[PDB]
């Protein structure tokens, strides 16, 4: 049995003193990284006067020649607005799509001009993109309504010469202006014309990030191919002065990630060696492009083996990019003159600013690191350029520096800092096709500057261009950008020959970071810290990790009954390593039932001295505690890793989760409680083995800061986490009487929730162990007469929707996270795939190709992506479902597992082609995707199948069209909606977490309504209030007036003021996401009245809240709701059969405490979802004008929306 974590994540090579420098710098504060840029790019006086006379005289060439667009000279002939010229383009690329230009005439002259284009996959899918072309804005979806509108109009308004002039500047554009060529030989033949001016060429084959396989090999044969025609075309002209390369490394392998390093390096490197080797036989360039940070250090690895690589030598066509926008540049550039020298390869080092700005903002605020790895003020970028630029120039005799930039005042600085020797083959410049031309034919040529420019020239049919092409178009109408402000004319030629030096330099904090911009630390303001992550790709991170993870796996883990008196005896057995069960993690003692009746005693007569802890001091417990999780966060890692399966990354995002929730209740308990909002009592928190620390903590931390003292009983499967977590909780000052840890199985859960002393029940789990707490609870009541509490958060059929407007490579990657994550063993985890049969095909082999690239293995390495299932019963119930469904005749896709996982419990991701939705029964809790394809016109029909499970827990949409985003989240019945993203995120207070139906009673887990229901009065929330008054209930107050019952109306009317039905908020979270909080009906409430005005007071508290009801037959208060407004009466029924009427959402009832606990007992009885039932006397809805509290008869609905779907953030457009 191999060593816990002893093969976590070693280097590829041991780390030079040069590479431990890049790595050192990965997140240094930018207030660092200045100062020696600013010191490296300082020029003379005379430099900076004569480097802003030349930028003057280009920028005055560049508006001296600049000429409207194409496009906005169409868009000012016909007179079209904004949505008409993008719904024009649309139609002209539609059009375009048809091969025979003679049958394209046709259809344009006898059917689209004829009005109905609709009749001959929506015709807007790219209209984003086109958005960009015509209004230089990016919307992230499509408003396909108005854009038809606008079709329709533009084409009965203007009829066929305004479709002709559309479709021919839309070919051109696609045809000569997006792209150089369609094809590689078409775009050679089109660069004859520059290069005879003294222009060259770079060619990218347009393609990244490989998704399967197939991929893989597809972009390796077009990079071959297109060697073989540009070294032909080259015919002996040199890397110099003839066209080379460039090749994206993601393109060729689909794994290209630091996790995946040893496959990197035996599957990925020999491959670009074998293009390496074509291209130094035809002595052309070849090119490394530079993608995201996380792999800048990872692709060094590739260029040092190559560089060294004897079977390369002779060729000086090598070439690298650097990216100045990120911090690490200069080191690599250090590393890269080095690697030169020692290899005597003069490296072709293509300096550029960088293109995945947004992306990288994004991803370090859901990361939570420290810092960015890119500046976030504009002009740093500039600075750092011009600094990198100085030290390539002092070492062209080692190197070739490739200075790609369209910024004239950065041109001119470099032109002026190289001085007056110039050679072909010292250094050159750089630019984009159909972007830098202009600027570079006042540089190129004897009668210019007299520096040469190679052109970068993608190739690519109209498919293959959209990320690529959304990058231009986001940076050609960025505010902070040269292209953009050099046709500002709000923007002076003084303003833009500014010396970005000398600015920096002048401000008063050199270096400062966006003040718009916040570190992930600072996500939530005021209101508290961001849980910090780790950085898997940084080495100093990895190597750190490991340490601590094997020293964690040293030690001699154990769980004991922790009762308010000490340490109780019991039965003590080992816990095992799901993944290997020759791992012994620990050993767990579990509780006695007795001494779990003793625990609630013991609860019950320490409850009064923990509620009498001021709740700004129980909150402070949970901050304390939240510091020392984030201190041991390594080694909780460890202890997740082997006792639960959980991979590396899914065991930091559950350690920031748990920081989360006792940070998050801290400060809603600051918000909020005060001495008249007691707590109920002992509190039962059970939890699931799931996520044995996140969830286990977020419940015993609700209870404890609202004042309860807690019996924790976590799941039999990971007691250890449990008790390292109450051991935390207790360090940061819970008392031992304020936190009990009864370790062992459901017998030890029955045992808490059945003690007499319980006064609230907290469960996370099974719907089915739900329904019998349920059970054991309608027996009881509280002291005061009235139901205990529960909290019963359960499972999910979850689904997502893809229409054939989604992009594949996007869809294909949530899907794989969503369903195969933590092997699926998350409740939120994506169990239906549902695809538009237009293209069900192409996306189910994209996903199948994917699929085959997961390691399946024991978790303790950084390269296993799905670990074991927690139990051999787990497996077999799970393999007993999937042979269900083979049997049946369903097709099965299975990835094989290794010999190494026989010796714990895995089950293989497994996709699962399904018929009908009814095929699934009840929740499979594994690693099984089952996937159903839909006709666009039954997408209504199929929303209605996902909610006719009974379940409503996460739920996604992967569209662009607003029209479909609309119908879609209106009629799904879900706690937790993503569009165009993943269904598992659960960030605490901005996805607050929980679902309706099978899946939970509410309220939503890390939201604003939890704590209120672990207390006898429950405060108002932050922010809970709501504008709006239902009509109906609006309706019914004044018939109530009409009817003489003038105290029942009022009280009407106060309810409708109080609901917060109809909330809708906007909740803080990171860049490129909108996170949306609402409060919507419940659906359908029972009511049991006993008198006439209890039913009007319960029929006033779910109209106010947009119920409809179903009245107990059974009343006979029939005669009370005589001669109602219709308004009313739709949302009124009488059931005499309760469990026929269902399923309901709640229950309102009134009586004394005997006829509460025998209608208690009736509704447990009711098949289906739990209800959360309130109950009052008849007294108490005289007195109370809260009896029954209007926060739980609404619905929380959380909904995140990607809005960098469409490939860029338009917010952070306008922030340089
Ligand atoms: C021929 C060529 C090849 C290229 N190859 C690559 C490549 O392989 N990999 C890659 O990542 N990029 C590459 N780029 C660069 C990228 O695609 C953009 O073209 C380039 O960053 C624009 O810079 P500029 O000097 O033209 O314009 P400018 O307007 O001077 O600079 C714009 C740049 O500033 C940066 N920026 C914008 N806002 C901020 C901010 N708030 N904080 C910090 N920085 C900011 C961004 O990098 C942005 O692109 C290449 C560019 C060219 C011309
Ligand atoms: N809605 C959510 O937020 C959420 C989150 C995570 C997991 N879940 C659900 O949890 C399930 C998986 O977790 P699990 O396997 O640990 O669930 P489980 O129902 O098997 O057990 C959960 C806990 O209940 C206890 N238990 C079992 N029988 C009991 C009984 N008769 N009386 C009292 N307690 C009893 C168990 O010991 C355990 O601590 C999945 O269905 C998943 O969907 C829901
Ligand atoms: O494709 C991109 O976004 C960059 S890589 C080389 C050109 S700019
Ligand atoms: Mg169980």
């Amino acid at each position: 049995a191999p060593a816990p974590f002893a093969d976590f994540a070693p280097p590829v090579r041991p780390q030079s003193t040069l590479r431990r420098a890049i790595t050192a710098a990965y997140r240094r504060p930018e207030t660092e990284c200045l100062p020696p840029l600013v010191e490296a790019a300082t020029q003379s006086k005379e430099i900076r006067d004569a480097a802003a006379s030349t930028a003057r005289k280009l920028i005055e060439a560049l508006r001296g020649k600049h000429s409207g667009s194409g496009v906005e000279g169409l868009v000012q002939e016909y007179s079209l607005s904004s949505q008409e010229g993008v719904a024009l383009m649309c139609l002209a690329e539609a059009l375009l799509r048809i091969p025979d230009t003679a049958t394209r005439d046709a259809l344009i002259r006898d059917k689209i001009a004829d009005g109905n284009w609709k009749s001959h996959r929506s015709l807007f899918v790219n209209a984003a993109t086109w958005g960009l072309v015509v209004t230089g804005k990016l919307t992230s979806t499509v408003n396909d309504r108005s854009l038809a509108a606008a079709l329709t109009r533009l084409i009965s308004r203007c009829g066929e010469p305004v479709i002709r002039r559309g479709v021919d500047m839309a070919m051109r554009m696609m045809g000569e202006q997006f792209v150089t060529g369609e094809t590689i030989r078409e775009a050679l033949k089109r660069s004859k014309e520059l290069e005879e001016k003294g222009f060259s060429y770079s060619y990218d084959m347009l393609g990244e990030a490989a998704t399967t396989a197939a991929d893989a090999e597809r972009y390796y044969r077009d990079y071959e191919s297109a060697i073989h025609a540009i070294g032909k075309a080259s015919a002996g002209r040199g890397i110099y002065e003839g066209p080379g390369i460039s090749i994206k490394l993601s393109a060729l392998h689909p794994r290209y990630s630091r996790a995946q390093a040893a496959r990197v390096m035996g599957e990925l490197l020999p491959r670009v060696k074998a293009l390496a080797l074509l291209a130094k036989n035809y002595d052309i360039g070849l090119n490394i492009d530079a993608e995201e940070a996380d792999r800048l250090e990872l692709s060094l690895d590739l260029l040092e083996v190559l560089c060294l690589d004897g079977d390369l030598s002779g060729w000086n066509g090598m070439g690298f990019v650097v990216q100045a926008y990120g911090k690490r540049c200069p080191f690599v550039l250090d590393f890269i003159i080095d690697l030169a020298r020692r290899s005597g390869r003069r490296i072709m080092v293509r300096l550029v600013k960088g293109a995945y700005w947004d992306a990288e903002i994004k991803r370090a605020q859901l990361d939570g690191l420290a810092d960015f790895p890119v500046f976030t003020r504009k002009i740093h970028t500039d600075v750092s350029y011009i600094a990198c630029a100085a030290k390539l120039l002092a070492a062209t005799d080692v190197v070739f520096p490739q200075f790609a930039t369209h910024n004239a005042q950065t041109l001119a600085a470099i032109y002026h800092m190289a001085g007056k020797d110039f050679h072909v083959g010292k250094y050159e410049f750089q630019c984009l096709h159909g972007m830098g031309e202009p600027l570079y034919e006042e540089v190129v040529g004897r009668g210019k500057l007299d520096r040469p420019c190679r052109i970068y020239a993608p190739v690519g049919t109209h498919e293959t261009l959209l990320a690529y092409l959304v990058r231009r178009l986001l940076e050609n109408g960025a505010n902070s950008s040269f292209v953009h402000r050099i046709n500002d004319p709000k923007v002076s030629i003084d303003e833009l020959i500014a010396d970005p030096v000398e600015v920096v330099r002048a401000m008063p904090v050199v270096g400062a970071k966006h003040d718009r911009i916040a570190l992930p630390a600072e996500l939530f303001g005021d209101a508290r810290t961001n849980s910090a992550g780790l950085d898997l790709s940084n080495e100093e991170t990895l190597a750190s990790l490991t340490e601590a993870l094997r020293e964690s796996a040293a030690m001699k883990w154990t769980a004991l009954p922790q009762l308010a008196t000490g340490p109780a005896a019991g039965e003590t057995r080992t816990v095992l390593n799901p993944g290997d069960h020759r791992d012994v993690v620990g050993s767990v003692t579990e509780t006695s039932e007795e001494d779990a009746r003793r625990a609630v005693r013991l609860a019950a007569d320490a409850a009064p001295d923990w509620a009498a802890v001021p709740p700004s001091e129980r909150a402070a417990c949970l901050d304390r505690a939240a510091e020392l999780m984030q201190a041991r966060m390594p080694t909780l890692l460890g202890l997740i890793i082997r006792e639960a399966g959980k991979s590396a990354l899914n065991a930091i995002a559950e350690v920031r989760e748990a920081i989360d929730f006792l940070r998050y209740y801290a400060e809603q308990t600051r918000r909020t409680l005060g001495p008249g909002h007691g707590p109920l009592g002992p509190i039962v928190c059970i939890s699931p083995w799931n996520f044995p620390l996140a969830i286990f903590t977020g419940q015993i931390a609700a209870a404890l800061v609202a004042g309860n003292p807690v019996l924790a009983k976590p799941a039999e499967e990971t007691p250890l986490i449990a008790a390292e977590g109450v051991r935390i909780l207790r360090e940061a000052g819970i008392p031992a009487s304020a936190l009990q840890l009864l370790p062992g199985d459901g017998r030890v859960g029955a045992a808490l929730v059945a003690a007499a002393e319980t006064a609230g029940v907290m469960f996370t789990g099974s719907t089915e162990v739900a329904r019998l707490i349920q059970a054991q609870l309608a027996d009881r009541l509280s002291p005061a007469g009235r139901p205990i509490p529960l909290i019963a958060e359960t499972g999910g059929q979850n689904a997502m929707i893809v229409d054939s407007s989604a992009l594949a490579e996007q869809v294909v990657g949530d899907v794989i996270t969503s369903a195969f994550d933590s092997a699926g063993q998350r409740c939120s985890a994506l169990r239906v795939l549902c695809l538009q049969e237009d293209v069900a095909d192409r996306i189910l082999t994209m996903l199948k190709g994917a699929l085959h690239e997961l390691h399946i293995g024991r978790t303790d390495r950084l390269s296993v992506d799905v670990g074991p299932v927690i139990t051999s019963e787990a497996k077999d119930n799970i393999e007993k479902h999937i042979e269900r469904m083979r049997g049946l005749g369903r097709k099965v896709e299975q990835i094989g597992l290794a010999s190494e996982t026989g010796v714990g419990t895995f089950v293989p991701p497994t996709i699962i082609e399904l018929e009908k939705l009814s095929d699934l029964q009840r929740e499979v809790f594994g690693p099984v995707l089952h996937v159903i394809r839909y006709r666009r016109d039954d997408l209504d029909r199929l929303v209605d199948d996902v909610n006719a499970t009974g379940y409503g827990l996460t739920f996604g949409l992967h569209t662009r069209l607003d029209e479909t985003i609309a119908h879609v989240t209106s009629r799904i019945k879900a706690g937790n909606l993503y569009i165009n993203r993943n269904i598992i995120g659960a960030v605490v207070g901005v996805q607050p977490f929980g679902g309706r139906g099978l899946s939970g009673t509410g309220p939503k887990a890390g939201g604003p309504l939890y704590l209120g229901r672990l207390v006898t009065t429950a405060p108002v929330p932050p922010q809970h209030s709501s504008v709006h008054t239902d009509p109906v209930l609006l309706d019914f107050a004044k018939w109530l007036d009409g009817k003489g019952a003038r105290a029942e109306a009022e009280a009407a009317r106060n309810a409708g003021s109080s609901s917060a039905l109809g909330l809708d908020l906007e909740l803080p979270g990171p860049v490129g996401e909108r996170n949306l909080y609402t409060l919507h009906a419940r659906g359908r409430i029972l009511l049991v009245p006993a008198t006439e005005s209890g039913l009007y007071h319960q029929l006033a508290a779910a109209l106010a809240t947009g119920n409809s009801v179903a009245i107990d037959a059974a009343s006979g208060l029939q005669a009370s709701l005589k001669n109602l407004p219709q308004t009313v009466g739709l949302r009124v029924s009488w059931s005499k059969d309760w469990a026929a009427d269902g399923p309901f959402a709640g229950a309102l009832v009134e009586g004394d405490a005997e006829r509460i606990r025998a209608v208690n007992k009736a509704i447990a009885a009711l098949p289906g979802p739990l209800l959360l039932v309130q109950a009052a006397s008849s007294g108490e809805i005289a007195r109370n004008p809260d009896a029954y509290c209007l926060n739980w008869l609404v619905e929380e609905v959380s909904a995140s929306i990607n809005t960098a779907a469409a490939g860029g953030n338009a917010s952070l457009m306008a922030i340089g």
